[PDB]
């Protein structure tokens, strides 16, 4: 495709510059700052806290037959006692784990399905809370 | 804002987060996944051990809000005056990174977007032909990854 080099060079430059900015405590953009805080929070969640909780991947046991309804019910369990930032981090980590598991099990088509599930769940179930509780900028202040 | 206004941002978070988690397990959301990581690591190594040996290109550019691509190109050409190799391309990226940091330091944050565009332009005009004849970025990854 004619515009394929534009997209990949942009991607490369922005990634490198965003990385160098972050190393000095700066951000390419406010969205870059949220992405970075969420990446790091996911890492911290996985390193220290995932172990404490019921394994959501065991509750979903994802297969090529799994639809959003099943994902939603399992994620509803995560937020059964309410939403907070930590549980939102767990939600992202869960989606990440599902994608890795899928590729591991040679079900790569599920990665696109899972991404679509996450966006829909964010939209339908989490955006009201995120907005009511100070938005992603507040997450960055707390978890960055 | 009205419900629905956060959709695009939240979608970006999903794509970024999943790409990150996949990359940690050696999988690639994007085709550029290996290249990005290799370039990050190379930039770090250049800055830690090799930058010190060379003429400071940020001093040669002394970037201001009035700086235009021409001045940037003149300074980067100095880097490649004696030819292109991968190490000097890493130095080019490191130089762009340092310019962005300096711009933010000096409250000229507007230059960051400008620098990114300059780097794309320089890459396209001067380096991309060399990169393609020297095995492409895939070859960079095997050499510097
Ligand atoms: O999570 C669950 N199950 C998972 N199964 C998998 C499987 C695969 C992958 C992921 C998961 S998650 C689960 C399942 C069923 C029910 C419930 C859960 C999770 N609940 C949780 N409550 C809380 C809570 O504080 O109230 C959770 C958050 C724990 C704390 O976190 C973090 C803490 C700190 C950070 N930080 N970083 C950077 C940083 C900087 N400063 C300060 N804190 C920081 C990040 C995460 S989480 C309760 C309900
Ligand atoms: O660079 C210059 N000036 C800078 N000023 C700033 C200011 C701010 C920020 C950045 C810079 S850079 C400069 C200025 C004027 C003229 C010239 C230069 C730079 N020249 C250079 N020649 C060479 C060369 O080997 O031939 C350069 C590369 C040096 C070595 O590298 C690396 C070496 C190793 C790695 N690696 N990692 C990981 C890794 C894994 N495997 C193998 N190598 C690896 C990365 C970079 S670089 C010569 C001309």
């Amino acid at each position: 495709p004619l515009g394929s080099m534009s997209q990949s060079n942009r991607e490369l430059v922005v990634d490198f510059l965003s990385y160098k900015l972050s190393q000095k405590g700066y951000s390419w953009s406010q969205m870059a700052a949220v992405k970075q805080a969420l990446r790091e929070a996911g890492d911290e969640f996985e390193l220290r806290y995932r172990r404490a909780f019921s394994d959501l991947t065991s509750q979903l046991h994802i297969t090529p037959g799994t639809a959003y309804q099943s994902f939603e019910q399992v994620v509803n369990e995560l937020f059964r006692d309410g939403v907070n930032w930590g549980r939102i981090v767990a939600f992202f980590s869960f989606g990440g784990a599902l994608c890795v598991e899928s590729v591991d099990k040679e079900m790569q088509v599920l990665v696109s399905r899972i991404a679509a599930w996450m966006a829909t769940y964010l939209n339908d179930h989490l955006e009201p809370w995120i907005q009511e509780n100070g938005g992603w900028d507040t997450f960055v202040e707390l978890y960055g």
